[PDB]
């Protein structure tokens, strides 16, 4: 599913995001943007073998099993898959232990270099929230 910027900002909202570990929505839609560009399917490998799956990109080394990554983690406890489908709730759920793991939303190197110290309330700009 490609969600429309004010269709996810209000998804992410109802599911608790809107300033999660003091993140505000702005943040996480920005997040979405240049991980995904709101794609749930987007799929993309790391050069260390795991793989980025879903909205926010989360990656098999830690939080999910893709049944292919070596010596890996699975902190979320789901397969990969469940990143991909139409309904966010497993990304969210992961997204909200991943930025509590300590380096808050650094863990997404595409917040920390496109969207940190940026006008982020421009992403939820227009939207009925
Ligand atoms: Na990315
Ligand atoms: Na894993
Ligand atoms: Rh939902
Ligand atoms: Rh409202």
């Amino acid at each position: 599913k490609v969600f429309g910027r004010c269709e996810l900002a209000a998804a992410m909202k109802r599911h608790g995001l809107d300033n999660y570990r003091g993140y505000s929505l702005g943040n996480w839609v920005c997040a979405a943007k240049f991980e995904s560009n709101f794609n749930t399917q987007a799929t993309n490998r790391n050069t260390d073998g795991s793989t980025d799956y879903g909205i926010l990109q989360i990656n098999s080394r830690w939080w999910c099993n893709d049944g292919r990554t070596p010596g890996s983690r699975n902190l979320c406890n789901i397969p990969c898959s469940a990143l991909l489908s139409s309904d966010i709730t497993a990304s969210v759920n992961c997204a909200k232990k991943i930025v509590s793991d300590g380096n808050g939303m650094n863990a997404w190197v595409a917040w920390r270099n496109r969207c940190k110290g940026t006008d982020v309330q421009a992403w939820i700009r227009g939207c009925r929230l």
